[PDB]
């Protein structure tokens, strides 16, 4: 039976931005995949920071705007009344904004894919985190979290 691969987004600190940190995705129980966020260096009093999955990469000039809109195959609100009404690339709706100068978090969600055969796929995207007035403060390609694949190999980085 197959297994789609782990995922993450590294977030960097830079003059536009000192958030930095990692948010992996790994496959877990029941239909879901297991989401693990450690950030640090949040600029805490112009949050709380909703965080996304958006439509497109993140390019060489780190401009987060250029990310685009927000993966929402099913045409999800930004307020909803039960989980399955945001969209599918809404963590954040979902599971909590983002808070505090640090923010460590461990939760599973039943939506988002890591298969590329679903059209709930999150792989090649990207996650933005934004001020809570939306200003798009750091983004963060979402790429394969281990090395090594197949079913002959070892991961050795
Ligand atoms: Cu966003």
């Amino acid at each position: 039976a197959m297994v789609s691969p782990s995922l993450i987004a590294k977030f960097e600190k830079t003059s536009k931005s000192n958030i930095e940190g990692t948010i992996k995705f790994t496959p877990a129980n029941n239909g879901t995949v297991s989401v693990s966020v450690d950030l640090k260096g949040l600029p805490s009093d112009i949050g709380p920071f909703p965080y996304h999955v958006h439509e497109k990469p993140v390019p060489a000039s780190k401009n987060c705007s250029a990310t685009e809109n927000h993966f929402n195959p099913y045409n999800g609100t930004v307020r909803a009344a039960t989980p399955a009404a945001h969209a599918v690339g809404d963590l954040a709706g979902k599971h909590g904004n983002i808070m505090g100068e640090s923010y460590k978090t461990e939760y599973d969600d039943s939506y988002i894919s890591l298969n590329e055969k679903s059209r709930s796929y999150i792989g090649g995207l990207s996650i933005v985190i934004h001020a809570n007035n939306g200003t798009r403060l750091n983004c963060a390609n979402i790429t394969l979290l281990d090395e090594g694949h197949g079913n002959a190999n070892t991961t050795m980085s």
